[PDB]
């Protein structure tokens, strides 16, 4: 491998470590050959959850085809597709060591569905073999490597509309009557609900907390401004992630182009 | 706290994350108030081990006085002083939540003593309450903050003579007959034996491995070039640390001055 050089920053343009010493994952910050060896030595298994409800089942074919090209290639992967149309999941051929299961799903209860269902699912014993869970939205495609550099006990992803913004511009929940409330003077980053994950335990804990917090808000007649994302951000403020993914990992090229600071566009919105 | 800004590097002059995404700890990379809160919430206890043998017992008074000013202030600390002169340990008054124990010690077996004794010690049940062990040399003084930013499952410290050097200049053990052997083309950094640590488990594992490797070398009539440091470096090459401390943490101002890249000189040689 090329020797790291102590007197040469890996990036001169971006913050690559948070103030609580969690890596912010950008191209140029990691040697994937080292990371792949470390994770393969542990026989790492990654579960990928994705919800595809009503017309959004149409997005599963490109999402899965492109996951097979770019997501955790060479590691053990299990896809868990949550859908109300289990018979409509496309038959995509998978590489060795990779499996897919379909979990059938049965307005505020639809708002709670994602955290409720990931919470119930994440506690099942059929996950005993799975080491990390990654939770993403379906109306996306992979365009470049998304691999074991993201894995850690708890991660969030910088929202691509906000990574350049000050915190008062962040769209946190600002009513103190909501469990998701964040005061004006608080907050590290604005994380997006479309891509988070961690170890199975840390994802049990995040989704239980978000689900329980939303049920309290429902009981009180309150819907947070950005729904489970608002709760995700209150959670990650109090329980800080151990890696943060850069917007390479969650981007919309039609809306935001391809700025110089993004050396790769890895996981993008489908236009 | 001041908002981290994604488009502003924390340092423009130094590498702050290794290629396996371990933070390299420099001033400017961490907000100590966040870290202190995270560690205090876990009631973190840090054990500090130090050997002071023969004439080196003279260095304990300034080492302890200055540890009390700068080492893990506000956290639970237990000092374990290994010495052949247990009656010569100075009576230094300690802050609340901090305790000191004296462990009496009884040429190649002196070379193995540090890893042998840390290994036996690290497995004792009187460490049940201790979360991290930090292992340093005694002929030093603290001059500035050394705190919970260093704590992680496994850490090493960049040797201050080598942080600017290419790997072929590193003084690894280069005879393939030694358990410490590192080939010319391998190596990430040169770590110093004077400051390493981690969680109690990871320090059990590092010191057991180094001790067992040195016993094999002794059986074969081989002493590695830099003794247990050579073994430390073979270990940290194969089991990569989860933080690396910058030379702020281990410096000699008489030999090396105070370069601009060191914003603080935290733990230094006594001239």
């Amino acid at each position: 491998y090329p020797q790291p050089k102590v007197l040469t920053p890996s990036r001169k343009d971006v913050l690559v470590v948070t103030p609580w010493l969690a890596p912010i994952v950008w191209e140029g910050t990691f040697n994937i050959d080292i990371l792949n060896e470390q994770f393969r030595l542990q026989n790492t298994t990654i579960g990928l959850t994705v919800f595809a409800i009503k017309k959004y089942v149409a997005f599963l074919k490109l999402f899965l085809e492109t996951a097979e090209k770019h997501f955790m290639v060479g590691h053990r992967v299990h896809y868990y597709v949550f859908t109300d149309q289990p018979a409509a999941v496309p038959r995509v051929t998978l590489g060795t060591g990779r499996q897919l299961s379909v979990l059938e799903v049965g307005w505020q209860d639809v708002s709670m569905r994602r955290m409720e269902m990931i919470s119930d699912f994440s506690e099942r014993r059929f996950l005993s073999e799975v080491d990390y869970l990654v939770c993403v939205d379906v109306d996306m495609e992979f365009r470049d490597h998304v691999g074991v550099e993201i894995l850690t006990p708890l991660f969030g992803t910088l929202h691509p509309s906000f990574y350049g913004s000050s915190r008062e511009a962040f769209t946190y929940e600002r009513r103190p009557q909501s469990q998701a409330y964040i005061p004006k003077d608080e907050g590290d980053f604005y994380y997006m609900g479309a891509f988070f994950g961690g170890s199975v335990q840390e994802v049990q804990r995040l989704t239980r907390a978000c689900h329980q917090a939303m049920m309290v808000d429902q009981a009180n007649g309150i819907e947070a401004v950005w729904h489970d994302e608002s709760h995700l951000n209150k959670y990650l403020l109090r329980h800080k992630p151990t890696k943060v993914l850069s917007p390479e990992y969650l981007w919309d090229q039609q809306l935001l182009g391809w700025p110089a600071v993004l050396r790769k566009l890895r996981f993008t919105a489908v236009p």
